[PDB]
C-alpha cells in the first residue's frame, strides 16, 4: 500500500477555482499542523484525493499514546496507559482510527477539524483507508474451509476493519453456533411428528430465550475482553449537532427538549404503520380476488405491484425519517445511528411480517366469511409462503447481496489505478448485515411452526451469509474505518421483542392449527375465542417467566473477561495507593489492662 | 453515654464455668490485640456484658482511615482517602461501623473473630451500640410537626441509625409524597364518579409506573449521594457459609451447585401456594356457608380459626424457608437476607390478597353456580373486604405495631440500669417496615377500583407510619448497627410484580364490575370470557408499552449525584496522571512540504 493510511477526496467540479484552491490549501494547513505526511495524486476526472500518512514514528507515537490516555481517563481501558516511548501501535485498528480521530475530531481538542461535505468544505466526499488485500484474500482463502471459526479469527476481523464489524461476525458466529440445536430439533419434528407441533413450538421458545440471554452475556464479556466496555464515554461527536448554550465548551442542549422532540415518533409510526399496512393488504386482498375468484398472464400484477410500490414507499419513509432524526439534535453519531435504526425497524417489521401474518391470521380463519363481500381456501398458502420467504428469498436476498453487485463492478502506475477502482465502490454499513440477520431471526421466531425446517434452512444460509459477507467486506466495498462499539446496538432489545412478539403469534399459531394444516378452514365458527386468549395469556406469561428465570441464572455466571476488568480495577488503585499517599473518664479508670478485666469477670462469674 | 461505642452481652448460663472463663479469656485477649478497650461490668441474673471503645484516637483514625482505603479500593467511594492524620470520623455511623468492623469481621484481614453465638463462642448473644437519646428525643419533637421531612432530616436518620434505615425512611417519604396525585384523583372520582371507574383504573395504572421508574432513579441517586453505589462489593461475610476450595483465601464455592440448590425454590413456592391456598379458601367457604346458607355466636369460627392458623402455617414456613436458605450457602449475609425475603414475599403475597381475590373473583362472579353443591350474594361483601384490609387493618397494625409492644415494655448506677433495660429490647429489622408498605402498595395497586378512598386513607396512615416507625426505632427498640446499602433490597423488583399483576386485577375488575357494584350478580352467564380475556391481554400490553416508555424517559434524565460521581472518577485519574507517569519511500519523495503540495494541486486543478 506504501504505507498510505487514508485517502480524503476533495472534489472541484461544482465549486469554481479560486474558492477551490482557497478550500484545498486551508485543507492542506491543518494536515501539517496536526502531524499528517500529505501527498496530493490525480484521481477522476473531476476529483483529486489526498493520501495521508503519520509524518514522523515520534509524532506517531505521541498521538496514539495521547488516544489510550483518553481512553484510560473516561473508563474504558482500566489499566495504566503504556509509556509513550514503549507505546506502539497494536495493530493496524489502533493506528488507522488514531489517523482518523486526528483526521476528523475539530480542532477544540487538538485534531484537525476535516468533517466530510457537512460543514465548511463540502467537498470532501470520502475519507476512506486502503484494503490490506494479502491478509483479506489470505483470510477468505483460510476460513472459506473451516466448519467454526476461531477466537483468533475474531480477533483478526477486529485487528483489521475495526470492532464494529468484529462484534458482528461474532454475532453470526455465535448465531450460526446456537441455530444447530433448532435446526436437529426442526429436522427431527419435521420428520417424525407433523407441522404445528407442541414440542417444537416450546423448545423453539426456549432456544430464542437462551439464546439472547446467551449473546448479552458474551457481549458483556467480549466488550470487556476487546478493551471497549465504556465505549458510549468516548463517542464521536458530530458538526450537525445544533447547542443551545455553552458551559464550560462542550455545547449543552436540554434533554427535556429532545424528548419532546422525541415524541413526534408516535405519529411518524403511526403514519408509517398505516400506510404500508394500506398497500400491503390491499396488494393481498388484490392477489387473492384476482387468483382464487375470478389468468396465467393476469396472476403477476401484485407481484409487480409491490416490487415497484414498496421500495418507493420505504424511501419515503425513510426521507420522513431522517428528516425528523435531524430535527432531534443528537450530539453524537452513535445516538444518531440508532435513533435512525430504532426508526427504520418499525418499517422493516412491518414490511417483513406483515403478509404471512395476513395470510396466517386474516385469510386461514375468515376468507370465506370476506371473500362474498368482494370458499375453500387454499390450505397450503401458508407453507408456501414461510417456506418462500425462508428458502426462496434468502437464495434471491444472497443473489442481490453479492453476485450482481459484482456483476456490477511509473512506478506507481498500479497503485494509482488500484486506489481510483477501489474509489468507486460502495461505503459499507453494518446495520445493513444485522438488520437481515435479525429479520432473519423474527421470521425463525414467529413462524417456524409452520414447516419447522426454517431453522435448518437458516443454518445452510448463515454458513453461507458469514463467508460472503466477509468477502464484501474485502471485495466489493471500501474499507471501513476502525469504528468501536461494545454492543450490536439496538438490535438486541430488537430481538428480545422479535422473539417477544413470536411467543404469541406461534401459540396462536399452534391452538388454531391443531386440526390439520387447513387449519380453521374458510369461515371461523369452531375456533373459540375464549381459547384463543387463554393460551396466548398463559403462553406469553410462561414466556415471561422462563425468560426472567434464565437472565437470574446467566447473570451470576460471572464471564472470564469480566471477572478480570472489575479485578484490574482495584490492582490500578491499589498501584496508586502505593506509588503516591506514601465523671465520664473515672468510668474507664477501673480496670486498665485486658488481664484486670478477666479478673473482674472471674470474679463476677464465681 | 460516656463515650461507649458497643455492647457485647456474653453469657454464662448454660456453660459450665472454666469453660465460660475460658471463652471470656479468649474474647478479651482479641479485643485488646485489636485496638478497643474494654470494660466488664455486671449484667443480668445470668449475663456479663463487656463495653467497647476505642483505645486511642491514632488508632481510631488509623482504623478509620484503613475503612475508607478499602471502599475506595472497591469502587465505592471514587474520591482519594484523606491522610489518617486528618482523618476524622464524619458521624457516628462512620465511628460505629469502623467499630462493627473491627468487632466480627474474621482475623484474616485484620478485625476481631467475634461472630455472635454462631461458632466458635455461642454465648455472645448480641453486640448492640447504645442510643443517642437527647438527639432521638429531638428529631422526634422535631419533626412531629413538619409536614414533610427535608434531605437535612434524612441526613440525620442517616448519620444516626446507618444507610439501610436511611434508605427505608427517604422511601417512605417518596412515597407518602407521591401519594398525593392518586389520593386527590381518589377523592374526586370517589366524590364525582361511582367505583370502579375507567379513568381511576388507568390514572392509578399510570402513577404506579410513574412512582416505580422515580423511585429507581431516587435509589440511583441517593446512593450515588451517601456514598454508597457499589457497596455490593464490600459486604460483609458471615461465618455460616461453608466452601469448598481455598484458592489464594476467599474460601470458593461453585455457584452452578448454587443453583442447582436453588432450584428447590420452586417445590418450596408449590407447597407453600397450595398449603396456604387450601387453608384459606377453606376458611372462606366455611365463613359463607354458615354466614349466609344456614348464628351471632356462631358467625365468629373462621376468623378465630384464621387468626389462630394462619401464623402458625406462616411459621412453619418460615422455619422451612431457613432450612432451605442454610441448605444453598450464599457467602455474605446480604445474599442470605434477599434470598430468605423473596422466599417469605410468596407467603406474603398469598396470605395477604388471597380473600379478597377468591371474595372478588371467585366470590362475586360464580357462588351461586357453586352453593347448590354445599343465591342472591351480597353485593357489599367485596366493598366490605377492601375498606377492611385497607382502613381496619391498618388501624389494628398500628396498634400492635407499637402500642401493644410499649405496654409489654454510683456515678455509673442510671447508666448501667438503662443500658440493662435496652438490653430487654426487640432487634430491629427493616425487612418487616418494607414489607409492610410494599403490601400496602399491593393493597393500592391491586384493588384500588373498588372504594377510590384506599389511596387517601394510605396517605393518612403513611404520615403516622414514618414518625410511628421513627418512635419504634429510638424507644422500643436497640439501636440498629449502622448497616450500608443502595438499594432497599429486592423490594423493588417486588414493587414491579405488585402493579404488574394490578394492571390485570383491576382492568378484570372494571371489566366484570361496569353493571353496577353488584357486577355479576351471582351465578355467570353474562360475563362474557372472550371479553374478559381481551382486556386483560390489551391493558397488561399498554401497561408494558408505558411502563417502557416511562423507563426509557426517566434513563436519560441523569440526576446531579450521579453526574458529580461519574467526573469525580475522571478526575481522580487525571490526578493520578500528573502526579505519576511523568520504491515505497520513493512515493513520497515528490512533494516535500505542504506549499508543493498545493502547488500540484493548482496545477492538476487548472
Ligand atoms: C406484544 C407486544 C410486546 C410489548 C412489550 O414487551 O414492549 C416492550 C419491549 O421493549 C422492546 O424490546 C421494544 C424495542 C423496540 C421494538 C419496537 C418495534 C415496534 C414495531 C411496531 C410495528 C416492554 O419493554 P420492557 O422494558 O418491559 O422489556
Ligand atoms: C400453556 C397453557 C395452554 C392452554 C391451552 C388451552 C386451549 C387448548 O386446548 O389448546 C390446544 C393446544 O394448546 C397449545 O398448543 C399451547 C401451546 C403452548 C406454546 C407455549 C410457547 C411458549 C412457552 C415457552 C416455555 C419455554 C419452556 C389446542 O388444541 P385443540 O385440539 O384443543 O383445538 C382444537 C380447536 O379448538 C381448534 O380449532
Ligand atoms: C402476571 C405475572 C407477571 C409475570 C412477570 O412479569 O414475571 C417477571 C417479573 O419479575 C419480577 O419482578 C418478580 C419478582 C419476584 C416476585 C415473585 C412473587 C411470586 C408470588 C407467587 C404467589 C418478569 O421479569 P422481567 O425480567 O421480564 O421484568
Ligand atoms: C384497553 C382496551 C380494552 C377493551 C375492552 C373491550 C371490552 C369492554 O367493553 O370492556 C368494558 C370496559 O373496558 C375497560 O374497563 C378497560 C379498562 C382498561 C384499564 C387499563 C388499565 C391499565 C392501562 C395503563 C395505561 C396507563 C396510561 C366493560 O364494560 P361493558 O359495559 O362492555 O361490560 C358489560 C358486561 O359485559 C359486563 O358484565
Ligand atoms: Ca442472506
Ligand atoms: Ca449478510
Ligand atoms: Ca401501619
Ligand atoms: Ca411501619
Amino acid at each position: 500500500n506504501h504505507h498510505v493510511d487514508y485517502v480524503i477526496r476533495f472534489n472541484y467540479g461544482d465549486i469554481d477555482t479560486p474558492e477551490a484552491i482557497k478550500k484545498f490549501e486551508v485543507l492542506l494547513l491543518e494536515l501539517s499542523e496536526v502531524g499528517l505526511q500529505t501527498e496530493v495524486r490525480q484521481g477522476d476526472e473531476n476529483s483529486l484525493f489526498v493520501f495521508v500518512r503519520a509524518a514522523s514514528k515520534k509524532k506517531l507515537k505521541r498521538a496514539v499514546y495521547q488516544s489510550r490516555v483518553r481512553d484510560w481517563l473516561y473508563g474504558v481501558r482500566n489499566t495504566e496507559p503504556e509509556p509513550a516511548s514503549s507505546a506502539k501501535p497494536q495493530s493496524e485498528a489502533e493506528r488507522l482510527l488514531v489517523i482518523y480521530h486526528l483526521i476528523t475530531v475539530p480542532k477544540a481538542e487538538g485534531g484537525a477539524g476535516i468533517t466530510p461535505r457537512h460543514g465548511e468544505w463540502k467537498n470532501v466526499d470520502a475519507i476512506f483507508p486502503l484494503h490490506d488485500e494479502e491478509t483479506n484474500r489470505q483470510c477468505m482463502r483460510e476460513w472459506s474451509k473451516k466448519t467454526f471459526l476461531s477466537t483468533e479469527d475474531l480477533d483478526r476481523i477486529r485487528n483489521t476493519f475495526g470492532e464494529h464489524v468484529g462484534f458482528y461476525f461474532a454475532f453470526l458466529q455465535s448465531y450460526f453456533r446456537f441455530l444447530m440445536f433448532p435446526a436437529a430439533f426442526g429436522f427431527s419434528c419435521w420428520l417424525l411428528l407433523g407441522s404445528f407441533s407442541i414440542i417444537y413450538t416450546v423448545v423453539n421458545c426456549l432456544w430464542c430465550i437462551v439464546f439472547i440471554e446467551y449473546w448479552k452475556r458474551q457481549e458483556e464479556d467480549l466488550s470487556c475482553r476487546w478493551q471497549t466496555k465504556g465505549v458510549s464515554a468516548v463517542h464521536e461527536k458530530r458538526a450537525e449537532f445544533k447547542p443551545e448554550k455553552e458551559i464550560r465548551v462542550r455545547g449543552v442542549f436540554p434533554a427535556t427538549k429532545r424528548m419532546y422532540r422525541q415524541l413526534l415518533q408516535v405519529p411518524f409510526a403511526l403514519l408509517a404503520a398505516v400506510a404500508l399496512g394500506a398497500i400491503i393488504a390491499t396488494c393481498f386482498a388484490i392477489e387473492i380476488f384476482i387468483s382464487e375468484v375470478y389468468k396465467g398472464y393476469l396472476v403477476f400484477i401484485p407481484t409487480i405491484l409491490v416490487s415497484a410500490l414498496i421500495p418507493t414507499m420505504s424511501a419515503v419513509l425513510l426521507t420522513v425519517a431522517t428528516k425528523l432524526n435531524d430535527y432531534e439534535n443528537y450530539e453524537t453519531q452513535d445516538a444518531y445511528k440508532v435513533a435512525l435504526t430504532q426508526k427504520i425497524f418499525v418499517v422493516n417489521f412491518i414490511t417483513s411480517y406483515l403478509p404471512i401474518i395476513l395470510t396466517a391470521f386474516v385469510y386461514v380463519p375468515f376468507a370465506s366469511r370476506i371473500v362474498p363481500y368482494l370458499f375453500s381456501i387454499n390450505p397450503d398458502r401458508l407453507r408456501k409462503q414461510v417456506i418462500y420467504f425462508t428458502v426462496t428469498a434468502q437464495i434471491v436476498g444472497f443473489a442481490l447481496e453479492t453476485i450482481v453487485p459484482f456483476v456490477k463492478q511509473e512506478d506507481e502506475a498500479r497503485f494509482l489505478t488500484r486506489v481510483r477502482n477501489e474509489a468507486e465502490l460502495e461505503d459499507y454499513d453494518v446495520t445493513d448485515d444485522l438488520r437481515e440477520m435479525c429479520i432473519q431471526f423474527g421470521y425463525l421466531a414467529l413462524f417456524s411452526p409452520v414447516w419447522p425446517l426454517v431453522p435448518v434452512s437458516f443454518l445452510i444460509n448463515n454458513w453461507v451469509e458469514l463467508r460472503s459477507d466477509f468477502f464484501k467486506i474485502c471485495v466489493e466495498c471500501k474499507r471501513p474505518w476502525p469504528q468501536r462499539a461494545d454492543t450490536i446496538g439496538p438490535w438486541l432489545d430488537s430481538l428480545g421483542f422479535l422473539s417477544w412478539v413470536g411467543s404469541i403469534t406461534s401459540s396462536a399459531l399452534v391452538y388454531m392449527f391443531s386440526n390439520g394444516h387447513e387449519g380453521p378452514n374458510g369461515e371461523p365458527t369452531t375456533i373459540r375465542c375464549w381459547a384463543l386468549l387463554l393460551t396466548i395469556f398463559f403462553s406469553e406469561h410462561l414466556y415471561l417467566i422462563v425468560r426472567y428465570a434464565v437472565r437470574s441464572a446467566l447473570a451470576k455466571l460471572e464471564p472470564p473477561n469480566t471477572r478480570r476488568e472489575r479485578i484490574e480495577r482495584f490492582m490500578m488503585r491499589k498501584r496508586y495507593l502505593d506509588t503516591v499517599l506514601s465523671p465520664t473518664e473515672r468510668f474507664w479508670m477501673r480496670q486498665r489492662g485486658w488481664k484486670e478485666s478477666a479478673e473482674v469477670g472471674l470474679s463476677l462469674i464465681t
